[PDB]
């Protein structure tokens, strides 16, 4: 009956927006085990551009949220058949290409941002006031 | 067997030293439910100072906390013994007076703060590179 949901990302300066995804995948079922990746600092910098915290410090905050079950730090970059058999992970659940072939094998489970929520935004809310 | 713990503050800009606090309290004993008290705009202004998000997104942050089992929000500025029995609360959990009259009853849990670990400190970290 448990459902292995994995959810991978940055997660740099986790904010409120990455908090209801989690926990949006958390609930995709009623029982889940969620597995959040965390990329790699040499991949993200060289993929999506500057993190500001460092692997371990993204990693820790994660460990501090309801909805998270278990942790792979560092997660690799592309998720793969080998990674899904290996992990025994069901459905993967990140936003919507690169998932075409997870959603053909019906294992795409698609989650939402919450705009604004950004610690960027927030300090913007500081300095315009 | 089930202790009652309370622990009370701004809860602003939620940061790895916040959870690692709050996980403090929850674990004081074995067996707890942990109520965090969520300080009210107004209140926090008039004493502490600027608040950079409001009493709903502060508390929506810390539903999302693993270690968070109730939230009061908003809570009274200073602790009563009235509130305590309102409540069922067994000790009282925050930093180190105000708190005298609690150490004198037992019922004062001391718990430490992370420092350098504040959003503040990060923004210094991507401005100081």
């Amino acid at each position: 009956k448990n459902v292995v949901i994995y959810a991978d990302g940055v997660y740099d300066m986790l904010h409120l927006g990455h908090m209801k995804q989690l926990e949006q995948a958390k609930k995709l079922f009623e029982n889940t085990t969620l597995i959040v990746g965390v990329t790699s600092d040499n991949e993200t910098k060289l993929f999506k551009g500057q993190v500001v915290q460092t692997l371990e410090e993204r990693t820790e905050t994660l460990k501090h949220i309801r909805w998270v079950d278990e942790i792979i730090s560092p997660c690799p970059w592309v998720v793969t058949p080998e990674f899904l058999e290996k992990y025994k992970i069901d459905y993967v659940a990140h936003d919507d290409d690169i998932y075409a072939w997870l959603k053909r094998a019906g294992k795409f489970k698609a989650t939402q941002r919450t705009e604004g929520v950004s610690t960027t935004d927030l300090i913007v809310r500081i300095l315009k006031n």
